[PDB]
This record gives C-alpha cells, structure tokens and sequence, in this order.
C-alpha cells in the first residue's frame, strides 16, 4: 500500500512499533536484499563506537540490508551512501545538512543523523538515525526544529529511500562515485582532533580513494585516518 | 515510521511492491501475532491501487467461535468504508457489497494456533465487470495509506473484543448484512429462498418457498443473489 517504487532498496519494509535494535534484527534475519527495517522507537539503539542512540517517537530509524558483489576493498564504502542520502534528503526539505566524516550529518555544527554499518556473513546491514519531530539532546537538532514546524515522518521515509535506492544502484556499477559526493558534502578546511591512542590534531584537508581522512599535523605531517573505530572532535 | 497505536494487529506491517499471495506468505512464514502483510498486487492479479492485505492472529476461544473470524474482517470493511460514506453491506459471510457490486472479500485459512484473515478491497485500482471501488464510489482518488490506517484501527478494537466476547460481532454484522431478499445457496445440489438473518453460530437462516426453514455453514457453498 505504500506505493514504492524503487528497484531494490525498498522492494520489502518490516514496519515495528518497536524494536530493541533495527541494525540487531537485520543482522539476525534472513532478509532479500534491499529490505528495510523501520520502526517508530528503539530500545536498545546504537550508533558507531557503540555510541547509545535514544530512538524515541518522532525520528527515522531504519536499517537496510544489502549484498553488493562489489569488489572487496569498496565494501567498506556503503556507510557513506547513507550520510549522501541524509544529505540529499534533508536538501529538499530546504535543510543544509554537512558531513562530519564519517558517519554523521550536521546542520549548522548541530548533529541531525548518525549512520551505521555492521555486517553478518556476507550481508552488509546499513543503519541510519535521523532526528526529525524528536525530542533531541542539548546541542543536536531535528528537521522539526530546522523548520519550525512538524514534518511528515513517512514523506522523509520516501524521500531517503528514494535517494539511497538510486545511489545504491550507482554504486554497484561506479563504486568511486560515491567518495566524491561525500568528499563535497563534508566538512573539511577547519581544525581537527583525533581521539584515542596516538592522538593528534591538524587540518581535515579531505578523504583520499579509500575514504580515509587525510589531515595535515602542524608539523606538517601527514596521516590518513581509517574510518570504523574512530572518534574526531572540531576544535 | 507509521506510528501505528493498535494494541496486537499492526504491532508489525511487512511490506511488499509485490508478492505472490498475501495469505500464502503469512500462512507460510514464521510470524508474530498480530503482523500484517500488506503489497501493492498480488501476482497470483490484485492490481496496483488496491488493499491487499493479510493478519496472523492466534485467538485463544473455544473452537466453536472460530468460525466468526471471517465477520471481523466483514464488520471491519464496513466500518472503513462507512467513514469514507460508503454504503458497503456484507454479502454472508466474506463479502461486502456496495448498491450489489463487490468492493472486497474476505478469506480466512487456519490450523489452529494460526488464523490468517486475509482481506482485499478495492480502492483506486481497475476492477472487473460488475464489481467496483472506493475511487468509483466517491468520483476520485482514495487515499490508499488512509484507508489502511482506517481498517487496521477497526479490525484491532474489533478482534479485541472478540477475544473477550466473541459473541458481539454477531450483532455488528446483523446490522450490515444484506437480508429480506431471496437468495440461491450452491453446495451439494442448490435451493433458494429468503434470508432471514443470522444465528448464534454465524449461520444463514434461510426460510424457503415451503416454509421449511435452513440454517447454512460456510465452508463448501456459495450464496447468489437472485
């Protein structure tokens, strides 16, 4: 009944009213590619880092199931289709959304989305949280609080698919693509700090052909960050 | 993303841009009480534009009462379409019927612990000789996501009750039911006559030319409108 009209991403939608984790039941379900799993709040939600995710009422969360038989070294690529999507969404609700390499959108430095990838066997599971009529954190915002006003949850719901399903099906035959879209969407020019074990700071200059994030040291050094298991401040 | 409120059916909604047969799917998989499976057509065709739909239930009633499962999604139809004024009236038992042309049916297949009531009505959608739509009731396109909101929040307080008292979805399809006109029950052989109304069970109560009075199960025959 929902009308979708899209080639993969979208042929199947598990609706829930609730759900512990969209990603989790992905992950441990059989499901044909391209099937999506949504629901109105999550329980246990999670993003990258294991970073907790308050899904409460009013926001999108999905995940979606895909098996690219792309070449082994872009496989890693799929988690920048999301941040893209969110981005071209939030740009036809009139939203400047910005990529904070390598998993999040922000409008005006404020957290609007975060996206997830997680794999099971040969299945690649894409996770995305978008603030939209929820209740957000200090210092995050939502599209309803972009706008001023409420947004129709299910139009954002169609609008993301649509986008994700037609740079899905790009991705399959020109895999570097998606890099420069992420490379034109993204934050770069301004001062960083990479947390953790060797810690660092210096300018995100940009990503390289693996998405790394190229950031040049003071020093004048410079090292090019893998996405996955990492967490950046803007300084 | 729905945000549906229903207490048990709706709890999930599995979506399809097409599948073979809704009530196949459900019947066949492992699912929840409750989840509805829903396509935009069914191949084996229920065609783009309409609701097609199917609900696992498990109710836990006396087997005798059973057999009513059919009435919620009747009474249920009814309800949708008299909130979009539509004069929808149930053709015993799984039909509705509007001004005698067919805008839905009603299927129900089970093995106990499983019940799948399947429902098809048609809404924006071409339809065959005779039958017709809400689109063709109203003179424009229905709101085909509106409609599905509508009948899911029905058929939920509906089977609710149900549970609790089975008995009260008789009352609720007397009052939508057509009857005082003469019918033709096909099974093993055929006879006509009025139909009077339904009893306790569920059961057409047909009153012959002769008097002699008929109660009808539904499982192996067929009701014509003469």
């Amino acid at each position: 009944m929902l009308g979708l009209k899209t080639s993969i991403i979208g042929r199947r939608v598990i609706y829930f009213q609730e759900i512990t984790s969209t990603n989790e039941f992905a992950k441990t379900s059989y499901l044909e590619e391209g099937t999506v799993i949504v629901a109105d709040k999550q329980t246990m939600g999670h993003g990258a880092l294991n970073r907790k995710w308050e899904s409460p009422e009013g926001g999108l969360w999905l995940s979606i199931v895909l098996s690219p038989k792309v070449p082994q070294k872009d496989l890693p690529k799929i988690v920048f289709l999301g941040a893209v999507g969110v981005v071209e969404t939030l740009k036809e609700f009139s939203i400047d959304g910005r990529i904070k390499w390598p998993n999040d959108v922000l409008v005006n430095y404020k957290a609007i989305a975060g996206v997830l990838v997680e794999g099971k066997g040969d299945k690649i599971v894409l996770g995305i949280g978008l603030n939209v009529n929820n209740k957000v954190p200090n210092g995050a915002t939502s599209m309803k609080l972009e706008l001023g006003s409420e947004v129709p949850l299910l139009s954002v719901f169609r609008s993301l698919i649509t986008n994700l399903d037609r740079l899905y099906l790009n991705f399959l035959k020109n895999p570097m693509d998606i890099l420069n879209l992420v490379r034109d969407n993204m934050i770069l020019g301004v001062r960083v700090k990479i947390l953790g074990d060797g810690s660092f700071e210096g300018i995100a200059e940009d990503i390289d052909d693996f998405g790394r994030l190229i950031i040049r040291l003071d020093s004048g050094e410079v090292k090019k960050v893998i996405y996955g298991d990492v967490s950046l401040r803007f300084l």
